[PDB]
DNA sequence: ATTATGACGCT
DNA sequence: AGCGTCATG
C-alpha cells in the first residue's frame, strides 16, 4: 500500500559507446567510416580473432569471437583494423586514452561510474532536480528527445522506424505531470533530456556516437541502453517493467548470463524474468543465497539498489597474454623474457597513471595457466610492489612462480605455461 | 587457438 | 589471501 518502496527514487543513466574500438579506427582513418569493418588482434592464425564489429559489419553476421577469416567468408568486403603490437603482445593504449577522453566529458555532467572501457553510469538525481527547478513547469518539448524511445510505447487503438520514434514519444508526453517536481516518469523524462546533451557533448567533442539508457537503477539503465543501439537513447520507466519483463529471457539481466542464470531457469522452471514475481523471497533466498535471492526478489519487480559509486579510474592495471598450443612457453629463458615483455608494458603504463592520477600501487599479481588445466587461472600469487622496476617486477613474479616447474630439469619448465598475466593492485593516494 | 582485460563475491 | 564467476572491447 502507502508503504512499499517502488524504487524510484533515483534517475541512473548508462552510456555505452557504438562498437568503441571500430569508431576509434573509424576516426582515425576516414577510409574505414560507413564501412562493414571489424577490429582484429594478431593474424598469422585464422586472420586474427575479431574483438569489435561495426553495425554494418554486423548486418552480414560478422560478431565479436569471430576468426577474420571466416568473417570474410560471410562478408568478403569486411575492412579490418589491427590492434597495435608492442613487445610482442597487442597493446590497448589507444583505446584506453579514448575511453578517458569520453570519461572526461561525461564527467562534467554528474559523477561517474567507469563500467567498462567503453561504459559508464551516472547518477543523475541531482542534476534533475536542478534542470527542475530551472523548468520551472514548462512542460518538455519532443525537441529536447530527438533521439529517445520510451520503452512500450506506443500502444493501444505510418510504417517507419522515425515515426515509431515519435508516435511513442508522443503518448509518453501527453500523458506527463509536468506539475510534480517528484514525479517519477517525470524525472525520468528531464534526465532524458540531460542524457540527449551529454551524448550530444561526447559525439561533438571526440566524433564518437554512443547508445544510452535511463531508468532508475544501474539494471534498468544497462538494459535499456541495450533496446535500441546504435546512437539511440532508451528510457525506462518503472511502470515498462511488467510488459518488458513479461517476456524477458533471465539471461539478458546483468550476472543472470552465466551459471546461477542457469540454475534460475532449472530449479524454478521459469524462462522470463517476470515469472520471479511469482515466489516469496524466502524462496528465493533458500535457492539462491540470501543476497542473491533478495536481490532477485527486487529485481524482478524493477527495483534495484546498487548504488553508482564515484569511481572514474579503473582499480587494477594488468597485461596477460596466452601461449596456446606449440607456443606454450617450455624453457626458463622463455619464462623470463615474457614476464619481462609484460613488467615493461606495466611499468610504461603505471608511470603513466602516476603522473595522471596522483596515485601508486603497492600489490603486484602474478597470474599462469599451466597446459591441460581447464580453467583460466592455474596459480594467482602476490607479491610486494615498491617500485615502479620492470626487471624488479619480472624477478619478482618470476621468484613468485618458480616453484611451479615440476621439472627436475631446470632449464626447461614443465608444464609449459600457456598464459602470463601480471595486475597492479591496491592503490594508494600519492 | 575465443584474447585481453577488469569488477566483484566467496571462504 | 587465493579462487571462482560474470562481463566483452
Ligand atoms: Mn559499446
Ligand atoms: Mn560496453
Ligand atoms: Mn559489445
Amino acid at each position: 500500500g502507502p508503504h512499499m518502496a517502488t524504487g524510484q527514487d533515483r534517475v541512473v543513466a548508462l552510456v555505452d559507446m557504438d562498437c568503441f574500438f571500430v569508431q576509434v579506427e573509424q576516426r582515425q582513418n576516414p577510409h574505414l567510416r560507413n564501412k562493414p569493418c571489424a577490429v582484429v588482434q594478431y593474424k598469422s592464425w585464422k586472420g586474427g580473432g575479431i574483438i569489435a564489429v561495426s553495425y554494418e559489419a554486423r548486418a552480414f553476421g560478422v560478431t565479436r569471437s569471430m576468426w577474420a577469416d571466416d568473417a570474410k567468408k560471410l562478408c568478403p568486403d569486411l575492412l579490418l583494423a589491427q590492434v597495435r603490437e608492442s613487445r610482442g603482445k597487442a597493446n590497448l593504449t589507444k583505446y584506453r586514452e579514448a575511453s578517458v577522453e569520453v570519461m572526461e566529458i561525461m564527467s562534467r555532467f554528474a559523477v561517474i561510474e567507469r563500467a567498462s572501457i567503453d561504459e559508464a553510469y551516472v547518477d543523475l538525481t541531482s542534476a534533475v532536480q536542478e534542470r527542475l527547478q530551472k523548468l520551472q513547469g514548462q512542460p518538455i518539448s519532443a525537441d529536447l528527445l530527438p533521439s529517445t524511445y520510451i520503452e512500450g510505447l506506443p500502444q493501444g487503438p505510418t510504417v517507419q522506424k522515425e515515426g515509431m520514434r515519435k508516435q511513442g514519444l508522443f503518448q509518453w508526453l501527453d500523458s506527463l505531470q509536468i506539475d510534480n517536481l517528484t514525479s517519477p516518469d517525470l524525472q525520468l523524462t528531464v534526465g532524458a533530456v540531460i542524457v540527449e546533451e551529454m551524448r550530444a557533448a561526447i559525439e561533438r567533442e571526440t566524433g564518437f556516437q554512443c547508445s544510452a539508457g535511463i531508468s532508475h537503477n544501474k539494471v534498468l539503465a544497462k538494459l535499456a541502453c541495450g533496446l535500441n543501439k546504435p546512437n539511440r537513447q532508451t528510457l525506462v520507466s518503472h511502470g515498462s517493467v511488467p510488459q518488458l519483463f513479461s517476456q524477458m529471457p533471465i539471461r539478458k539481466i546483468r550476472s543472470l548470463g552465466g551459471k546461477l542464470g542457469a540454475s534460475v531457469i532449472e530449479i524454478l522452471g521459469i524462462e522470463y524474468m517476470g515469472e520471479l514475481t511469482q515466489f516469496t523471497e524466502s524462496q528465493l533466498q533458500s535457492h539462491f543465497g540470501e543476497k542473491n535471492g533478495s536481490w532477485l526478489y527486487a529485481m524482478c519487480r524493477g527495483i534495484e539498489h546498487d548504488p553508482v559509486k564515484p569511481r572514474q579510474l579503473p582499480k587494477t592495471i594488468g597485461c596477460s597474454k596466452n601461449f596456446p598450443g606449440k607456443t606454450a612457453l617450455a624453457t626458463r629463458e622463455q619464462v623470463q623474457w615474457w614476464l619481462l615483455q609484460l613488467a615493461q608494458e606495466l611499468e610504461e603504463r603505471l608511470t603513466k597513471d602516476r603522473n595522471d592520477n596522483d596515485r601508486v600501487a603497492t600489490q603486484l599479481v602474478v597470474s599462469i595457466r599451466v597446459q591441460g588445466d581447464k580453467r583460466l587461472s592455474s596459480l594467482r600469487r602476490c607479491c610486494a610492489l615498491t617500485r615502479y622496476d620492470a626487471h624488479k617486477m619480472s624477478h619478482d613474479a618470476f621468484t613468485v612462480i618458480k616453484n611451479c616447474n615440476t621439472s627436475g630439469i631446470q632449464t626447461e619448465w614443465s608444464p609449459p605455461l600457456t598464459m602470463l598475466f601480471l595486475c597492479a593492485t591496491k592503490f594508494s593516494a600519492s
